[PDB]
């Protein structure tokens, strides 16, 4: 009533679902017990906190309309010994009097922590109390009617007996919302306030919502009419509250000024996210890109002209090359154009001495990649972790470890049907041939240098940012720019510029002598020699190359 | 209203229990006959929901004599004696009730170890539970009284039970198999409208790895369940009384319900007689032939070669370079001589858990020995057999690890019928100690391939590829020496890629396909 599924925005898709597992068996539930068919006990929901699945949990709560009771996570564990499992009983119990109840728990896993992980034993006497309470759920009297709802961040650290049949079998993840889900439950909320905003700038607000959440939307719209009733104040001294009152108009600047006072909370879990790249800002490498969808494409339609041929179709696509030089946005830009979404894990970024934890966010990284199968993992400079085991004593084992849940994670090869697996680095000989072992990672290319049209391509994406003169010369240039990196020669330019505004600091152009004076001072930090061995890796690799 | 029947598969261990319950309070004569006490304490192990309670049930269904369930927590009380009187009450019954049987469910619970057990009133119930055992030696309760038992974890039981007149008759039962999983499907199947036809069955159990069956009971309910929702979202204004009888389950509410399911399939022991043979690759005739020799003959030829009893020698360590389809052979002797493989390797073994690993090794040898006409396996044992001491941080594990695998192997005696394969691909990284001979000590190298098993696996490729008859495949025998079975295969895989990469729907691998797959392979071999 007060929590309707009306004040609530995104989600959508989650809310569909738990309408499914809830609504017909709670509203026709003879009509279940007449198929001599069991009822879900309750569901597990998770997902990280900020996005206050009690809101969810009221909501249908309010809605059905059901014999409300809730308890907390923290707050239902007191100093008590059996006397917090008395009240459970008791709730349990009362509440099975009104058949129509639903009893919703958040972070679960605090009641119940990890048993090797909490010392008190009484702890775990609650934990075999609600074992028995809920088998007192898979009751007779009152067949699948008290709902039990559990909601925590960590599914690990709960209990393993509670995932065992006809006690917790639907786990519904509920994420950190995306930018057209922020968008959505952004206008939700908004919806009573007095503002001046078009829904495109506002869509572009969304897009600059990263790491952001619903509560912390809540905090941003109340701020911002903070902000702005500031700023009408501060454009009449001593109005009264009244008039004041009746003139709050929220518009764009006051949510802008408005974001930097306040930081996202997640943050922190690699989000579902959207390639914003473009094709567009590529020096052309079409022939590349043709392979890349190419590769990624057929194992879609022609599995049933691959068996037609009896082979196994291959999933996992390379490329190495010199760092960061252009590649890592053909990734991003493929992945767009492929109309999918972009799990990307950096590789150093693996290293934290919390061990195992790493691992973890590896497993639940697959864990959501599954949950939105149309995707596509990637990674970058695989070597970090690829650093072999000996030299390091102590940090090559939670590098063992984690190469190898990941090596179990994609040999979990069949599971991945059709969620292909992209990789880039620079020495490709540092890794393991784990993962060059056939079957995971048989489709490589090595990125190619620019050419003279890409280096023109590049030059054109960098002259359409910036007021440039005319006695610009494209040939030149591209002569001098050899044994460069298209993203290192757009910082030549850069420095170009910078001298240019620091002969004058009013100057409106650009000169090509300072130009060519830039490209004096840039050196080619990248020697033949790895061209060298980068095509000596590609022939004696004794691999596809196609 | 659970007939044996019903009980999914494993009908082995039912007719065990079975004759080994009935008969006892049949006739004690027949016990009494051969001067033998009637075995009091029985207890099942194995790995939950596997059927312990559904045995229960159905035994209380078949029995025709007293069966009084038991629920383990139900009796923790801490109010002193009410647990150990309350027992007390159970056996009085029992006595009055002579024909009968006794059982205890989640027993675990009640018996944890001192160093378990942070309570003493457990150690306490448990000596009293002993004095209870021991006084149903009463003469007249002979062949009547009866006990049963069951757990959740055998290894959280306490020594002080398996004594004698206490608890013997330790039954396993574990993970199902192909011919259980498809039984099991069945029985449960037993009564419900499905869609579902035999083959499609068939394929289905192929697919079921590691499922329990309460857990495919979960299955084929949610399968049933996403059918009804399907028959619901066609049409949504259709109560039960047109829906409950037309719903039935066809694959994909199989495949819906099933890709959401982890069926406790992390940590287990598969008795799984693989699918290779010798067919699949052969050569190295001499290989093979010296192998099953130093694997077969130690019963039969040594046997009538005692003759000349050198010594039959048990632990082999027959090891070339890698990448020789090493394991495949492994894999190939398992099952064609007919013995139950087992696997640990190496790398799958390297974890922190300490005494755990260890004891996933204890565990893996001693169901070996329950079967024991088998073959124990390990795969790049050095992985764990590491050069002693160059790893601080990892080896400090591995050579007490390696040390708790000798405690367990040294029976070299209980090696009869009982081999072991562990598998590397360099001789000095492997500790002459565990050579000192007594334990392992044949030892094999498997080269390179030759022409001839270069040929033969072409062959094999040809025969599984479909190939252009214009490349002879002694072209290749002339470029292909020098090469591997995974690199040869690899090869025959890439010639395929580059035939579907031209044409995307060709039928015949050219011999530029060859050429230009040669041009992509090499022999690496360093």
């Amino acid at each position: 009533f007060k929590v309707t599924y009306d004040m609530i925005g995104g989600l959508s898709s989650q809310l569909k679902a738990i309408r499914e597992i809830i609504e017909l068996p709670l509203k026709q539930p003879e009509l279940f017990k007449s198929y001599g068919i069991p009822a879900p006990r309750g569901v597990l929901l998770y997902g990280p906190p900020g996005t206050g699945k009690t809101m969810i949990a009221r909501a249908v709560a309010n809605e059905v309309g059901a014999y409300v009771s809730v308890i907390n996570g923290p707050e239902i564990i007191s100093k008590f010994y059996g006397e917090t499992e008395a009240k459970l009983r008791q709730i349990f119990a009362e509440a099975t009097l009104r058949h129509p109840s639903i009893i919703f728990i958040d972070e679960l896993d605090a009641l119940c922590p990890k048993r090797e992980g909490a010392q008190n034993e009484v702890e775990k006497r609650v934990v075999a109390s609600l074992l028995t309470l809920m088998d007192g759920i898979g009751s007779e009297v009152s067949e699948g009617q008290v709902l039990v709802l559990g909601a925590t961040n960590r599914p690990h650290a709960l209990d393993a007996a509670l995932r065992r049949p006809g006690r917790f079998d639907k786990e519904i993840e509920i994420g950190v919302p995306n930018a057209q889900d922020r968008l959505d439950i952004l206008q939700k909320l908004l919806r009573r306030v007095p503002h001046l905003l078009t829904e495109a700038e506002l869509l572009q607000l969304a897009n600059s919502a990263h790491g952001y959440v619903g509560a912390d939307l809540k905090v941003l719209c109340n701020e911002a009419g903070l902000c702005a009733l500031r700023r009408i104040l501060k454009k009449q001294p001593n109005l009264p509250d009244v008039k004041v009152a009746g003139l709050v108009k929220i518009t764009l600047k006051d949510f802008l000024q408005a974001m930097n006072d306040i930081r996202p909370s997640a943050m922190r879990e690699i989000a579902i996210d959207v390639p914003n790249v473009s094709w567009s800002d590529i020096g052309g490498l079409e022939s590349i890109k043709l392979k890349l969808e190419q590769a990624v494409e057929w194992p879609l339609k022609h599995p049933e002209s691959f068996i037609r041929m009896g082979i196994q179709p291959p999933k996992g696509v390379l490329l190495y090359g010199p760092p960061g030089c252009s590649k890592t946005m053909i990734a991003k830009a493929l992945a767009n154009e492929s109309g999918l979404n972009f799990l990307a894990i950096k590789g150093p970024e693996l290293m934290n001495k919390y061990v195992g934890e790493s691992e973890r966010a590896v497993r639940e990284t697959f864990r959501k990649a599954r949950a939105v199968a149309p995707s596509i993992i990637f990674f970058d400079e695989l070597d970090a972790l690829a650093v072999e085991r000996g030299s390091s004593l102590g940090a090559g084992n939670v590098a063992d470890r984690v190469l190898a849940q990941l090596l179990t994670e994609m040999d979990g090869i069949e599971q991945l049907k059709d969620v292909t697996i992209l990789a880039a680095t620079n020495r490709p000989d540092r890794i393991d041939k784990a993962l060059m072992r056939p079957g995971r990672i048989d489709r490589i290319i090595y990125v190619p240098l620019p050419d003279a049209a890409t280096r023109r391509e590049i030059f054109k994406l960098q002259f359409h940012s910036m007021p440039v003169s005319n006695e610009v010369d494209l040939d030149e240039l591209i002569l001098q720019t050899d044994a460069y990196s298209g993203a290192e020669i757009v910082a030549v330019c850069r420095e170009a510029a910078l001298l240019a505004l620091e002969e004058d600091i009013q100057a409106n152009l650009i000169m090509k002598r300072h130009f060519t004076q830039a490209l004096s001072t840039v050196t080619p930090r990248i020697p033949e020699s790895l061209r060298r061995f980068y095509e000596d890796y590609q022939e004696k690799s004794g691999l596809h190359t196609l």
